[PDB]
């Protein structure tokens, strides 16, 4: 818990732009890129996972662990009286994983309680219980900031509330490291509160099927033209890295050799 913070409460420009390059290079692996792009490592490379404190203008403060092989987030912390309350995913189920998981996030035997999360830790989840597909749910600076309010040291918030500040905290954390088209969506829309764009969705949705396509790309051009969604909704067809590339931050591990640059 010696972690990379945002401070959501008095963020700027300039401050959560540290904080995706500080994701960013703990994340990447040290040496695997393709086409100039960096590629998250394979599961044995540890630091296995990442935790990112959000903190709000109050100073309250709520860390999210994330697997560092894919950046998913695994649970999240806060405190609850004087003690370290652990909430991890439904979904998170090696033994081995939410344990570790358990005593990364909240060290200290007796001195910690479980919150579990009755829920998967994806998509439809959290569509299912704040019941508004992610398209309808808002992001933004200031949204994020009062979801911590909502959180932190209460015992019954709602899974309605919870899975709501989640939808946005792991679109605005994971998802813009994964692509810098969502981290500049952010950037772009800074000092407002904005839906994801038809591209923004797609793009999540897309993370496999692009990295396994740069990964195979040929001499820097796709094995076969990919078709995905532009801002306005329509199709957009890329048919090399470089038409891409501007919008993707870090690859998901595929295992096996690339054209490095």
């Amino acid at each position: 818990i010696n972690t990379i913070t945002f401070d959501v409460g008095n963020a700027t420009i300039n401050k959560y732009a540290t904080f995706m390059k500080s994701i960013h290079n703990q994340a990447k692996d040290p040496t695997l890129k393709c086409y100039g792009i960096p590629m998250l490592p394979n599961t044995n490379l540890t630091p296995k996972y990442l935790l990112v404190t959000l903190q709000d203008s109050s100073l309250k403060t709520i860390t999210l662990m994330l697997k560092r092989n894919n950046l998913y987030v695994m649970g999240y912390a806060d405190t609850y009286n004087g003690k370290c309350r652990y909430h991890i995913f439904k979904d998170i189920s090696n033994t081995t994983e939410r344990n570790d998981v358990m005593t990364t996030l909240c060290p200290n035997p007796s001195s910690r309680v479980g919150k579990n999360i009755n829920y998967d830790s994806s998509y439809p989840a959290l569509e299912k219980k704040v019941g508004r597909p992610r398209s309808q749910v808002q992001l933004g600076i200031q949204i994020l900031n009062s979801g911590i309010g909502k959180i932190y040291g209460v015992d019954s918030f709602t899974e309605k509330t919870e899975a709501e500040f989640l939808l946005v905290a792991i679109q605005m954390v994971s998802e813009a490291a994964r692509f810098k088209y969502i981290e500049n969506q952010v950037k772009t829309n800074f000092n407002r509160a904005f839906y994801p764009n038809a591209k923004v969705l797609n793009l999540e949705e897309s993370w496999g099927k692009i990295s396994t396509a740069i990964h195979n790309a040929k001499n820097g051009a796709l094995t076969s033209p990919l078709e995905l969604k532009n801002a306005n909704g329509s199709k957009w067809i890329v048919l090399r890295v470089d038409d891409i590339e501007p919008d993707v931050g870090l690859l998901k591990y595929v295992n096996g050799t690339c054209q490095a640059t």
